[PDB]
């Protein structure tokens, strides 16, 4: 019996492994650059901006800090991929046993724990923005602490589904964090960790689309630091006619 | 009918088109710095050299170049992989017919044309290393130039399995390319697009060590530049243990 190919991927894998190490080293890279010159801008986007001309909360005197997703960002959710890959089972009651019970199954994303440790020692304030819930907060803290990630508290670097009125949409959440500090950096799995107008509405091929518009595009690698997610989430969706278009089909003799 | 998640995933999903986008975002940054103030060691180890202890061909006087991967690296094959979701099936005498016949069902990697003419505009030379059949060098050459990047020669700038008697092993190629050029950048999908090392015999975990070894764990988005890959390869290897460390297990109630 063998995982499903997306968790050998990117729980078993060297070229996962790389991949994520690359996400940090460019994001090392760029926070030292804007530690030494600070910007005018912060990575977040103002209210009501829009992906094709992005306005962005200035960066103004406030203290420099980066923003993180936890799951599949900052940390591996072993455990609960290990029961799903087990089970074959989109459970979201096994979810909230895991988040008050996963303490112990959970392992730093690749060059996460060195990453953190570096923005700390650069004055960075490193800041958590997650869909777990509000309610495991404690156990969240304890989680991020024994992947090696260091002391989140709620409320000041951590932020959690539930902590607004506004569910699974982060917006909100980014906008608070972005009234007390100068945002340098954030870091994702999942388009919605860096804008909610990905989601709530544009098909599989239209927030592909949306990446490439120039103004977002400029900002991979460059401010928005993606890590990979073949396993759950808003990757895994489409049919045959959003993944191949129809103008690269193919077959075999 | 939906594809299997990974290709939803690398072909249909908004996050591995910025994935992509960020490692040619760092891919172009290096390059530049590069361009600007010429390097000592080229990003190709030398002969004998190992992971802990990397050494690597000098750059010299030789004229600058960056070395590709091909397939899933600078190029999507599309064509290729909507059949094998079609059928389900590994299949060596259909990847050979796709080889010869695919020119029409192929794309660029995200951010790949762009990058590719950025770096003639910049002076250097766009070298393509793959394991694509030397017998089918000119409809690889026509399929490069339909995915938008570029003209590629047999050779010069495209090197192929068979092109020696190391069959898929590449070191022998990046010997040669690297001893006309000062190679400054290196990107691909699979581990043994940056060292043969990584491959014939090491284990699924080993491997994955191996890409954190310090000095090889520096390379990552910053010399070697990573493309992801949850659909075929070196990345779909290893049972539950080796995917699943046994110290991160854990059961739902
Ligand atoms: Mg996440
Ligand atoms: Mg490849």
């Amino acid at each position: 019996e063998t995982p499903p190919a997306g968790m050998q991927y990117l729980y078993g894998s060297g070229e996962a492994s790389a991949l994520s190490l690359q996400a940090y080293q460019a994001l090392l890279a760029h926070v030292a650059a804007k530690v030494k010159v600070r910007p005018a801008d912060s990575v977040i986007l103002a209210e009501g901006a829009g992906l094709d001309d992005p306005r962005f909360v200035p960066c103004g005197a406030k203290p420099l800090a980066a923003v993180f997703d936890v799951d599949e960002t900052v940390m591996l959710n072993i455990g609960y991929e290990y029961h799903a890959a087990r089970t074959g089972r989109f459970d979201t009651a096994a979810w909230d046993a895991w988040e008050r019970t996963g303490e112990a199954a959970v392992a730093p994303v690749p060059g996460a724990d060195r990453m953190v440790r570096a923005l700390r020692q650069m004055g960075v304030t490193v800041v958590f923005n997650t869909n777990r819930a509000a309610g495991n907060a404690e156990p969240t803290v304890r989680a991020i602490k024994a992947a090696g990630l260091g002391d989140a508290v709620h409320g000041q670097t951590l932020f959690l589904s539930g902590d607004d009125a506004m569910g699974s949409r982060k917006d909100g959440r980014r906008a608070t964090i972005a009234a007390r500090y100068c945002v340098i950096a954030m870091g994702g799995d999942q388009l919605g960790d860096f804008s909610d107008l990905f989601n709530g509405g544009p098909s599989v091929t239209a927030r592909r689309a949306a990446t490439m518009q120039p103004a977002i595009a400029q900002m991979w690698g460059n401010g928005w630091f993606v890590l990979p997610n073949p396993v759950y989430g808003s990757g895994l969706k489409g049919g045959f006619d959003e993944v191949f278009p129809l103008d690269k089909r193919w077959a075999a003799p």
